[PDB]
């Protein structure tokens, strides 16, 4: 009488080798197909280890997401070139997901916990339905991404088929929301087949013009407005948001919204991001070191930084080199005036504008 | 012009083989050391990828934690028997973290966010003191785990000092914190010397009887007091927590804290706790299902519920057999009566009392 253990990895390898004998019999199988594309074996053994290290990882969410359908499989860029062209593979070392008709090219931490809710937020359909109070809730309370929602007739409306088609474009990372009752569209302030844009962190939506708005319509001004005044970095898509710099930096932020500094200075941050909204040249990015473990000792280390206070600063992308605002932790954070001529200061000696 | 890139797993060996002939080098070189102690290769695959997987762990957390000077090694149950009998290892496939005088036998979760994080921890020092507003409001805030707080004269009293030994002897798993500030003090209500224990979860703490208090007096009260009617189950002591069932079972609640429903369980949980905290054969393990994104799934799939909405059941540790309260998600959650009447329906039908 022991008593059960935890699940644990087992140690079975499930991760497929996908070849051009295969791979038309694996999309088959899967509703959803992760394939890592990668380079063949160098000689030297950290190379090895790297990938070692991956195929692991691999592995492990392999093992996870077995029953929910999911496949994972590798596609050597060399033994494999064939399958990369049918299929579009073309960045080294990265991770493409399958789903029917989309393909999703992954720009995010390679880790199990990060892939696993990646992949089930991809099982998940491309629109949320909004019936009822809790629902409408939820929707509400969203603010650290990019939101849409629209009010159409029903769901064979084809202003909706529109909003869905579009949906599946920017699925997963960005959620599209429709209501189909008129009482909910009332309080959300929507004419029928109307779309609102919810920029992250913003309070106000914009409308999306002369609507009724066909597919690509929706989509062209998605792309648009993509880049946030004010974003946060995620696991999911990390590396997609810290390779769009503006000129050559960030301005980035540190704040644990789980600590009462960090939610203030959040706060702030919030204002400043919605009193600048209109200038294209303004992006900052929030980071709450809770989110990644990992790089704190890296960033404490690089930047010269206490991660356990509030931090601002602006990152040159080529080199790490940067600048952080003095702020004493015996006064009040500062307002969001005094970040303005913080970011003015010190932006003045840069390479623009 | 490329851009720097993130910090990366470089693939270098750091994990140190540790042996007879090095071993006492080793505990020279690092000020935390800690200690994979495990079997020799067995002949089958399966295990040889279990091992290459927790040993890979244990490299990227070696690559992270390089600069603080933290080591990591490997204790070969076989090969260095003589080894594990000096240091006092004996779990199969463990972890032992050493850090001057103190032996840490780790029940929590193989992975290197949760292992950085807890060695992290094991790097500050033992005790908290609290001089600041800041740092006295960080303090009360404190409810999902046990907390000690003692009021004394300053660093160089025998009372503090033995606070400070008991207080490594639960490092840093039970936060103990001082204050040498009358006007703090009297905040606490805390007499001269006087330890206030406070259960989580609990808004009223129990004072140490008979102060002043001996290092023993302290760990007696404390291990007597270890196990809190509402606790939560955390990466870093997971399976410390799990192992330790009330005749066989537990009491299990699944809460999202960020979710709307999931908060309100949650208060109505810390009120059922609250109303029974005297009783002994009661606990009641809180798991937020969004601190274990890689056992969602087998949750669902293994007790047949939808983790998006709060759950409350008994599980049986020995086949993980359990039964799940009925709730409706149209109608207001139970209050702490009906929760509270529903434990006794399902327990009333089990092993005792
Ligand atoms: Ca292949
Ligand atoms: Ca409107
Ligand atoms: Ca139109
Ligand atoms: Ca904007
Ligand atoms: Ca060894
Ligand atoms: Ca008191
Ligand atoms: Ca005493
Ligand atoms: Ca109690
Ligand atoms: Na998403
Ligand atoms: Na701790």
């Amino acid at each position: 009488e022991e008593g059960l253990d935890f699940p644990e990895y087992d140690g079975v390898d499930r991760v497929i080798n996908v070849n051009a004998k295969n791979y038309k019999n694996v999309f088959k199988k899967y509703e959803v197909l992760a394939l890592l594309y990668h380079e063949p074996p160098e000689d030297d053994k950290a190379s090895q280890r790297q990938f070692e290290m991956e195929e692991l990882i691999l592995e492990l969410a392999a093992q996870v997401l077995e029953d929910k359908g999911v496949g994972f499989g590798l596609v050597d860029s060399e033994k494999d070139a064939a399958v990369a062209k049918k299929l579009g593979l073309t960045e080294e070392d990265s991770i493409y997901v399958f789903k029917e008709d989309e393909v999703i090219e992954y720009d995010g931490e390679f880790s199990a916990d990060t892939l696993v809710e990646f992949l089930l937020d991809v099982l998940e359909d491309p629109v949320e339905l909004i019936e009822g109070e809790r629902e409408l809730q939820a929707f509400e309370n969203i603010e650290d991404e990019i939101k849409l929602i629209g009010y159409f007739k029903n769901k064979d409306s084809e202003h909706y088929k529109a909003f869905k088609e579009a949906a599946e474009e920017f699925h997963p990372y960005i959620p599209f929301f429709a209501t189909f009752d008129s009482k909910v569209a009332k309080k959300l302030t929507l004419k029928l087949n109307e779309i609102d844009f919810y920029e992250a962190f913003m309070e106000e939506p914009v409308t999306i013009p002369d609507k009724p708005n066909s597919e690509e319509e929706i989509v062209n001004f998605v792309e648009e407005h993509r880049r946030s005044t004010l974003r946060k970095l995620k696991p999911e898509s990390m590396y997609e948001t810290w390779e769009d710099d503006m000129d050559g930096i960030h301005i980035v932020a540190f704040a644990e919204e789980a600590d009462p500094d960090g939610y203030e200075f959040l706060e702030i941050l919030k204002s400043v991001a919605q009193d600048n909204t209109d200038n294209p040249d303004l992006s900052i990015i929030w980071i709450d070191p809770d989110d990644f473990p990992l790089l704190v000792p890296y960033w404490e280390k690089t930047f010269d930084i206490d991660l356990s206070a509030p931090q601002i600063g602006v990152v040159n992308v080529t080199d790490a080199d940067s600048v952080w605002m003095e702020m004493d932790d015996e006064e009040d954070l500062p307002s969001a005036e005094e970040l303005e001529d913080w970011l003015e200061d010190v932006l003045e000696g840069e390479i623009n504008t």
